[PDB]
C-alpha cells in the first residue's frame, strides 16, 4: 500500500512511442489522462503538479487508497485531478473521452467481466488519436512465478494468523534456497533466483490472500484477440528493446520479416524468449501506423543517453584514434560501449555532461561540435546519423517528445515541488523526479530536499540539516555508525554534498 | 501405435516394492492382472505366456486395437487371457477382484468423470493384499510440454490439413531448432532439448488431435487427494530413486524428516526437482507398511547388478588394495564406479557374470568368496550388507523376487515362446525379453532367433541364415560394403554368432 510512480507509463512516453510509429498523439501539456486502478495516485499527481493544464481523473475500489489520494491533492492544492471510488464497470460513455488511458498491473487480476469492461473504456472513452496502455503478465515465464505462488500455499496450509502465515512463506523461501546449494541442473537456476527475488519483497505479494488470487494468464494472442473484439490494434511495447530481432540469426530474422502480422511474430518471440510480462500500447483500429522506420527519424525526438565516461574529458585528447576509450551506461561494471572514433568521442562525452536531460539532435551535434574545434560537424552527424536510431532499437538510447531543461543553478539549489512535498510531509524513502522515476534516497539527501529552494544555498543548508541533526531523527552512519558530536559533523557534511549535488543535478531532481 | 512393454509395470516389480515395504503382494505365477487401456496388449500377452496359471484381462476403447490383441493371443494360442473393447465405465463389481492392476499413461488423458471411475475400480476390484499402478503426467515438469504444444497448435493453425499441419510443426520445431542454434540462457536450453526429442517423435504424438487433447495437470497432493477420497493409501513409486533423499543438506533430510507425511515430501521433492511424471504405487488403505528399512533388509530380494568391468578377471589380482578396479553400469563411459576394495571386487566380478539374473545374498556373497580364496566369508557378507541397500535406494542395483534362473544350455541355445513368435511373425526390430523389457535386434539376431529352440545347433542356425542371405533378404557387409561370396559368408557368420550369444545369454532371452 505504497504508491510509487511507474516511468514507462509517463504519457510523455506514449506520445514519444507513438510518434515514432507515426500517429501524432494529443499534446500532453493539456490533456486528458485516466488512470485505471490509480490509488494512492503516486502514478498520477506528479503529472498533475508539472502539468497545470491537463486534466486528470483516477478510478479505484479501495476507498482507502482514494481517500489518501485526495489528502495528498489537498495539500498539494491542486485543481487539475479528481479522484473516484468506484469500479471501471462503473465508467459509461459520460466520463468523457481521454487521450491517454493507463491501465497498469490490473487487468490479469480481476474478473472476465472487469476485463471486458477495461477493454470496452479503451474504446469507448479513448479520443479518435489518444493511446492506451494495459500491463499484463503472460505466458511462460509466468508458470515459474504461478509454481512458487502454489508451493507457497501448499506449505502455509499448516498455519492460520495473518501473522503466522507470511514469515511462513519468507521460511519456506529459505528452505528452498537451502535444498538447492549444490545443484547443477540448469532449472535449480531459476527456482533459485525467482525465490531469491520473492524472498526480498515485502509482505504484500506475500500475504497468503493475494497468493490465492488467479491470473487471467494471458498469452499474447489471446490477449490481442479480446483487444481486437474491442476494434483496438496493437501499437508497440513500451520497453522497445523487447520488439527488438536480430540479434537472431539472419535467416530466422528473413522468416519472421516476411510474415506480415506483428502479433504471431511477438508470441513466437514470446515463446522462445519465455517473456513473462507485457506492457502494452493500444491504439484506435483506424488510425495507419508506419512500421518503416530509418535512422533519419532520430532528428524528431530528443535524446537521453546516460554514459559515465571512463577517464574525465580534460585527461584525453579526442583526436587520438589509436586510444579505445569506454564509456559505462548508467553504472557501471561492464555494461559498457568503447569508441576509437573522434567524433563518436565526442558525442559521448556530451552525453555524459546532460545526464537525464532531453537533448535535441543540434544540441548534440553542436555541443560535440565544440569539442573538436567546431570544424568536423557533418563527422559527428554522420555518426549520429547511423549508430543513433540502431541503437534506440535496441535499448541503450532513450527518445522523448520532452523538451529539454535548462541547466539548473546549483548556487542556491532548487527542487519541484512534488519532491519538496516528499521530502517535508512522507514517510517514504524515495521521491518522484521529472522523468516519473523513483529515486532513492537516505534520510540525510531526504533532509536536504527539505530546504532545497531557491532561496538557501550551501552554507544555510547545511546550519539547517545540522538543526536536523540535534534533535535527530538524523544519524550519521559512514563506515561509521559513530558521530563525534562535532568533528563528525560540519566536517562530515562539506564532504557529502558536493557530490550529491551532483546525484541531484544528474537525476533530473533540479529544475 | 506399437505395442511395447514396459519393465517398470511387471507385476514382479510391484511385488518387490510391496515385499520392501512390508505388504505380502499374491504370488504372480498364478494371479488376477487387470490392464486399464491395454489393447494392443503388448504389455499383457507377454505375462501371458511365462505364467500360464494366472489370469490375464485387459480393457480397451479402441476396436482397432483389441482386435489386434485378439490375434495374437490366437496365433500364440493362449487360453488365460482375455481382451474386451469396452470403457473402464463399463467395469462391474462382477469383474471380480483383481490382484494387481495396471493403468500407465491414461488418467491424464481422460475426462474426469473416467478418473473417477478409474480410482474407483482400483478399490472395488482390487484384492485384500492387491495392487494398483497408476502413471500420469505431474507439475511443474509438465509446464513446458504445455507450452510448446501450445506454440505448435497456435502456428499451425493457419492451415487445416492433417496431412500438412503435420509436417508443418516439424519444420516449426526447426524453426525453433535454429533461431535458438546461439543461445546461452538456461531456458534456451530446457526449450533446446524438448524441441529435440519432440523432432525425433514421429508422426503420431504430433497428429495435432493429441496436441488438441487436454491433460489432468495433476500435482501429487492433487493426486493423492482424489486417492484418499477412495480409501487408498500411497505405497511407493516405481522409481525407488525417486524417493530417495540427499544429496540433500544434512539439515533439510532432518527437516523433511520432522513432519511425517509422505505426500508433502514428496510433493516438496517434486516442487524442488521440476517432477514431470509419476509411476504410483497405490494399495488398500487398511494394510500397514513399513518404511524403516535397514542394510540387512536386502537378505529378503535377489539381487541383479548389471556392471560391465573395464578388465578381465584374469587380468588382475582382486587382493591387490593399491590397485583402483573401474567398473561402468550398463554401458559405458560416463557412469561408472571404482573401488579399490578388495571385497567389492569380489561383489563387483561376481555381479558381472550374472547380468540380469537374480543372484540370492548366499549366492552373491558364496560366489565372492571363491574369489578371494574362500577365506573372506564374513567380510564380503559385511560389504554387501552396509554397501547392498544403500546402492538400491539410489537406482544403481535392482532388487527382486524372482527367483534365480539356470544358467542357460549353449549348445543348441533355445529362446523363450514369446520372442520365437516375435522373431518369425512380427515385423518387429525389437522382441520382449525375460525381464519384460523391450530389446533391440538387428536382422541378424532376429534371424538367428527363428531358428533357437532346443534342437538346432551352431552349425545348423548358420546354415538356415545362410540360406536366408541367398534368398535374402538379408544383407550382410561388413563396412566392407558387399562382403558378399560364399565362405566370406559362414566366415562372417561365425565371427556375428558367438558375440550375439553373449548378447543374448545377458539379456534374459535365453531360458
Ligand atoms: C491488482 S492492484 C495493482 C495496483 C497498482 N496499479 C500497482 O501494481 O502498483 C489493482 C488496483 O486496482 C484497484 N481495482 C481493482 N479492481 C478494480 C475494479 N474492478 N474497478 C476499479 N478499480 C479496481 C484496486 O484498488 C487495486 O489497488
Ligand atoms: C495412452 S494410450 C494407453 C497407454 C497404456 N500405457 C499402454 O500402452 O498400455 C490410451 C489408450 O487408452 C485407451 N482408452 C482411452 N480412454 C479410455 C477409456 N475411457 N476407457 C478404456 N480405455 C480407454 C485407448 O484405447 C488408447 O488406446
Amino acid at each position: 500500500y505504497e504508491s510509487y510512480p511507474y516511468a514507462i507509463t509517463n504519457p510523455y512516453h506514449l506520445s514519444t512511442l507513438a510518434t515514432l510509429f507515426g500517429i501524432n498523439a494529443p499534446e500532453v501539456e493539456n490533456s486528458k489522462i485516466l488512470e485505471l486502478g490509480c490509488a494512492a495516485g503516486g502514478n498520477l499527481i506528479p503529472h498533475a503538479v508539472l502539468y497545470p493544464n491537463a486534466h486528470f481523473v483516477g478510478v479505484d475500489l479501495s476507498k482507502v487508497q482514494i481517500d489518501e489520494a485526495n489528502k495528498n491533492v489537498r495539500a498539494l492544492g491542486l485543481k487539475n485531478i479528481e479522484f473516484h471510488h468506484c469500479s471501471i464497470t462503473d465508467i459509461d460513455d459520460s466520463f468523457g473521452k481521454f487521450d491517454y488511458i493507463i491501465c497498469h498491473g490490473v487487468i490479469s487480476w480481476v474478473p472476465k467481466i472487469v476485463r471486458d469492461k477495461i477493454f470496452k473504456v479503451c474504446n469507448r472513452n479513448l479520443s479518435t488519436n489518444g493511446i492506451a496502455y494495459i500491463s499484463y503478465n503472460t505466458l511462460p515465464g509466468w508458470n515459474m512465478v504461478r509454481t512458487i505462488r502454489d508451493m507457497m500455499l501448499y506449505h502455509s496450509s499448516s498455519f492460520t494468523n495473518i501473522r503466522d502465515r507470511i514469515a511462513q512463506s519468507r521460511l519456506l523461501l529459505e528452505f528452498v534456497k537451502d535444498s538447492l546449494e549444490h545443484s547443477k541442473t540448469p532449472y535449480a537456476e531459476v527456482l533459485k533466483t525467482e525465490a531469491g527475488l520473492l524472498a526480498k519483497q515485502t509482505d504484500h505479494y506475500l500475504r497468503h490472500d493475494h497468493l490465492e488470487e488467479e491470473n487471467a494468464q494471458f498469452y499474447f494472442h489471446e490477449f490481442m484477440n479480446e483487444a481486437r473484439k474491442h476494434n483496438l490494434q496493437y501499437l508497440a511495447d513500451c520497453n522497445i528493446s523487447t520488439m527488438y530481432l536480430g540479434n537472431m540469426p539472419p535467416k530466422v530474422v528473413e522468416q519472421l520479416k516476411a510474415v506480415n502480422d506483428i502479433v504471431r511474430t511477438e508470441q513466437y518471440m514470446d515463446f522462445i524468449t519465455n517473456r513473462r510480462f507485457r506492457t502494452t500500447l493500444l491504439c484506435h483500429n483506424d488510425l495507419k501506423i508506419n512500421r518503416n522506420i530509418n535512422n533519419d527519424d532520430i532528428k524528431k525526438f530528443n535524446i537521453i543517453f546516460n554514459v559515465i565516461p571512463e577517464k574525465p574529458l580534460k585527461e584525453v585528447d579526442l583526436n587520438n584514434a589509436t586510444e579505445n576509450l569506454q564509456f559505462f551506461l548508467n553504472g557501471n561494471k561492464e555494461s559498457n560501449l568503447s569508441t576509437t572514433s573522434p567524433y563518436m568521442k565526442a558525442i559521448l562525452y556530451t552525453f555524459s555532461e546532460n545526464l537525464n536531460n532531453p537533448l535535441s539532435f543540434k544540441q548534440v551535434t553542436s555541443e560535440a561540435n565544440t569539442k573538436l574545434n567546431n570544424t568536423k560537424l557533418n563527422e559527428i552527424k554522420n555518426e549520429l546519423l547511423n549508430n543513433a536510431m540502431k541503437l534506440v532499437l535496441q535499448g541503450y538510447i532513450s527518445i522523448t517528445n520532452q523538451k529539454h531543461r535548462s541547466k539548473p543553478v546549483l548556487d542556491k539549489p532548487k527542487t519541484t515541488q512534488m519532491v519538496i512535498y516528499q521530502a517535508k510531509y512522507t514517510p517514504s524513502m524515495w521521491v518522484t523526479n521529472l522523468k516519473h522515476e523513483p529515486i532513492g534516497v537516505n534520510f540525510f539527501e531526504k533532509f536536504a530536499l527539505r530546504y532545497m529552494d531557491g532561496r538557501n544555498d550551501k552554507k544555510a543548508i547545511i546550519e539547517a540539516i545540522l538543526g536536523h541533526v540535534e534533535k535527530g531523527e538524523l544519524t550519521l552512519s559512514r563506515e561509521g555508525q559513530k558521530i563525534e558530536n562535532k568533528e563528525e559533523i560540519r566536517k562530515e557534511l562539506e564532504s557529502l554534498f558536493t557530490p550529491m549535488i551532483e546525484k541531484f543535478c544528474s537525476n533530473a531532481l533540479l529544475v
